[PDB]
C-alpha cells in the first residue's frame, strides 16, 4: 500500500517546464504559511484556480510527491482564532492577526500624557522552522486601551493602571492586532479599533510548557530588552545636561544590584509656553521627594529598564509608575 | 507649507556649515543616494532572520553590495503579499534590461553606515522613466 | 577485493588525509530542513538548515552536472532538485523517508560547512541519491 | 513613439498566477546565460515550447517588459564559434566549450610519467556582469597533447616542450574544451579525443589575481639564474626536499614534495630519489657553466610567499634537448 498524505493550502503560482521531452507540472501551494511544491498531472494544471484554497490530498510515487486528488474549500478565516505562534512572513504581509501571548509589563512612556505601552511575549517562528518566544512591544494611546481590554471597563487613568499589574505574568487571547514592519523594521503591534485583550485567567497546563515564552530577544528593540526592577534603597537623582541630550542621572537599589542609569528628558503639547522647563524641575522635585517616600514604605516604584542583555550596563529608563498606599498610581 | 527659497546669494557662506557628517533619525546611520549605471543584480534570498532581496550594482564610483528587507502595507487575509513578492522579483531583475538600454535609470536610496560600510540597506527606489514617469519601488 | 569481516581504540581520526583540514561527518536530519536556491558571486550554491538530535545545522551544497550536452538540462534539472528539496521537510515529518547528509566539516571552524552528498532512506527498501 | 528591444533565447519554464482577478503569465528565458522572466498573455502561454529557441522582440508597456513578437531558430550549435568569455554556471553545467584562452607556462608534473599541466588566462565571468581575467589548469596526457596542437607536429616528449615554450604567452582558440567542477569544486579544463589547440599569432585585461583550479594560490615561473641549493628532508608531515634559488629580482626559498607513478612492487622509489638529488645537486653546476638553463613552475600564495611549493621544473639544454623533473 503506497502511503499518501493530506494537507489544505492555496494555489499560489504553477509552473510547466520539459526535461528531455517529458512534461512536468509544478503547483507552488501554500501550506501552514510556507511555500511547498507539488507534482501534479497535466489534468490538475487546468481545474486549479490561482489565489484559491484546494484541500489536497497527495501521494508518494516514483520519489515524488503527486496531486492524486482535490477538493475546494473556500477561503478559510481565522480570526479570532488563537495560534500558539506567528511567523516572521505574517510580520511582512502585516497581517491583522489573533494570536496567544503573554503580557509582561506596563506603563506609559516618560514625557508623554496619553500614550502607553504594554509588553507581550509571542511565540514566533523563524523560517527555518524552529519557535522561539520573543519578547514583543505595543503601543496604542488611553482610548484604544480603555474598551479594547474584554470584560473589565477602564474609565480613568488610575484604573488602566490598576488593570495592568494583577494582569502581570497572565496570558491573554489577543484578537486582531495588527503586526508590523517600518523604515526601521521594528516588528511590533498595535491596537486597531476592532481589538479584544482578554485575559486567559487559567495558569494550569494550557500552554506555558516547555516554557516556551522565554524572553532573551526583542523584535520591537534593537539588541535590548525590557526588564521590570522593583526599587528597595536608595534612590538618587540629579540633573544633567551633556553636550548631546538633556538627561536625568538616576541610580537605584532592588532586592538584586545597584543599577546607575539615565533618562532622556522629553515633554509633548508644549505650545508657547515655558513651561518644558518648568514641568521638568516639575519632575526635578518629583525624583528627589522619591527617596523619602520609598524608605517610609508611603509608595513603591517601579522601574521599566531597557537593558543590554550581554553588556549590562547599558540602560535607559523608559518609564516609571509608582504605586501609592491608597491605591493610587503616579506615572511619570 | 515647503517654499523653495531657490537660488540665493550669500549662499557660499550656508553650504559651508549645511556640510553634514550624521543623521539624527538614524542609529549611527546616514542615507546616501547612488545613481545607478552599471549591473543591476537582483536575487530573491531568505535568511534565518528574515525575508530580503541581495541587491549589487554599479556606479560611477565604486560597486555596492546591499539588500533590501521585504514588506507590505495592507494585505489583508490574502495570499497577494507572496505574489506581489513575485511581482518585484520580476520588476527587480528586469531593472538591468532598461538601464543598459537607457530606457529607465535608478535612484537607490542608501542607510548606510559611515564607519563600517558592510551595513548596507536600501530604503526606497526611485525609477526615473524616458516618459518623465516614475514608478517608485 | 573488499572483504568485509578493542580495536576502535587506534581508529581514531582527528584529519582526513583526503581533504585539507577537513574531515568527513555524516549527520542524520531529524527536524527542520529548509532548502532554497541561492546564487553567489562566486559560486551556484544551496542554503540548507537542517537539525539533527545533536543541534541544528546551516550549511551549503555547490551546484554542479556531470556533463549534460547540448541541452537546457542544467537550469531544469537544477529547478527539478529544487523541488525535491523543498519537500524533503514533508517527508521528514511523515517518515516516509529518512535523510541522511554527508558533510565535509572543519573541526576548527564549525563554519566552513559543505555537503558532499545526500542519500534517502524510504520505507519500502528503495534509496534514492542526488 | 514607443521603443521595443530585441532579444533571441531559449525558454525553460513558464509560471502563471493571479493577483487582484487578474491572470498573470511568466516565461523564464535563458538569453546570453541569465535566467530572465519576460511578460506574456494567455495567447503566447501556448504558443512556445520549453528547451526550444526562440527570437523574441519585446516592449516596455505599463512599466513591465512585455513580449511584442515571436520567432523560432531551431536548435544552434555554437561548437567551434570561440568566444571572449565563459560563465560560472557554464562551469557546473559542464558544458563542451570553443573559447579563446592565453597560454602561460606549461610544465610536466613532478613524479609523473607522463602527466603535463598547462596553464591558461581565460576570461570569466561572475554572475553579475564583471569579466575578469583568472589562471586555468588543464591536465593532460601526452597522448592527446601530441595531436591536441593544430598545425604542430609531436612525436616526443621532446618535441612537447618545444611547442610549449614557442607558445608561451601567445594567444590560442581552444576548441572543444570540457569545463570542470569537482566534490572539491576546483574548477579547471581537460581535453577529449576530439579537441585542438590553436596558435592564434586581445584588447581585454588578460591580467590574472587568482588560478580558479587552486584555492588562494597561484602558478609562477622563474628562470633560475643563480645559487641553487638543494637536500632531501623528511619532515613529521611528509618527505620533501628543500631549494633555494636566485632570480633576477630576489632569493627564492621553497619545497617540493616527493612521490613516484609507476614504481609499485619496487625498490625504485628510494632509489630514483636518491638519483634526482644527483640531479638537483648538480643544477648549480651547469647553470654557471651555462649548460643548462632552468625554469622552475612553482605554487605561490599571493598573500604569504612563504607558502611556496614546487609542481615542476624544466631543464633546458643547449643542444635542444629538454629534461624535465
Amino acid at each position: 500500500k503506497l502511503r499518501t498524505l493530506n494537507v489544505k493550502g492555496q494555489l499560489l503560482t504553477k509552473t510547466t517546464m520539459s526535461i528531455n521531452n517529458e512534461d512536468y507540472y509544478l503547483f507552488k501551494f501554500l501550506v501552514n504559511n510556507k511555500s511547498i511544491d507539488y507534482y501534479g498531472t497535466q489534468t490538475q494544471f487546468f481545474s486549479l484556480i490561482n489565489n484559491k484554497t484546494y484541500e489536497l490530498v497527495l501521494q508518494y510515487s516514483r520519489k515524488k510527491l503527486l496531486i492524486k486528488s482535490y477538493e475546494q474549500c473556500e477561503d478559510e478565516d481565522l480570526l479570532m482564532t488563537v495560534c500558539k505562534s506567528v511567523t516572521f512572513q505574517e510580520f511582512c504581509a502585516n497581517e491583522i492577526k489573533s494570536l496567544l501571548a503573554k503580557f509582561l509589563y506596563g506603563f506609559k512612556i516618560y514625557g508623554s500624557s496619553n500614550v502607553y505601552k504594554l509588553v507581550f511575549v509571542i511565540l514566533l517562528e523563524d523560517n527555518n522552522g524552529t519557535i522561539n518566544g520573543v519578547q514583543v512591544e505595543m503601543m496604542s494611546d488611553f482610548k484604544r486601551l480603555s474598551g479594547a481590554f474584554k470584560n473589565h471597563v477602564i474609565e480613568n487613568e488610575n484604573d488602566l493602571f490598576d488593570c495592568m499589574y494583577k494582569s502581570e505574568e497572565k496570558y491573554f487571547n489577543l484578537y486582531r492586532i495588527k503586526c508590523n514592519h517600518n523604515a526601521n523594521n521594528y516588528k511590533s503591534l498595535s491596537l486597531s479599533s476592532n481589538s479584544q485583550l482578554e485575559r486567559l485567567e487559567t495558569d494550569d497546563s494550557m500552554f506555558e510548557y516547555e516554557f516556551q515564552y522565554d524572553y532573551t530577544v526583542n523584535i520591537s528593540r534593537s539588541n535590548k530588552i525590557i526588564q521590570k526592577h522593583r526599587v528597595t534603597g536608595n534612590f538618587t537623582s540629579e540633573r544633567n545636561i551633556y553636550q548631546n541630550s538633556d538627561r536625568f542621572v538616576i541610580s537605584y537599589d532592588t532586592a538584586n544590584e545597584k543599577i546607575k542609569t539615565s533618562i532622556y528628558n522629553r515633554m509633548e503639547n508644549a505650545e508657547s509656553k515655558t513651561d518644558y522647563d518648568t514641568s521638568i524641575t516639575l519632575k526635578d522635585v518629583t525624583l528627589s521627594q522619591l527617596n523619602s517616600l520609598i524608605e517610609s514604605n508611603l509608595v513603591q516604584v517601579d522601574v521599566y529598564l531597557v537593558t543590554d542583555p550581554n553588556n549590562v550596563k547599558n540602560n535607559v529608563i523608559a518609564g516609571i509608575t509608582k504605586i501609592e498606599i491608597d491605591g493610587t498610581y503616579e506615572p511619570l
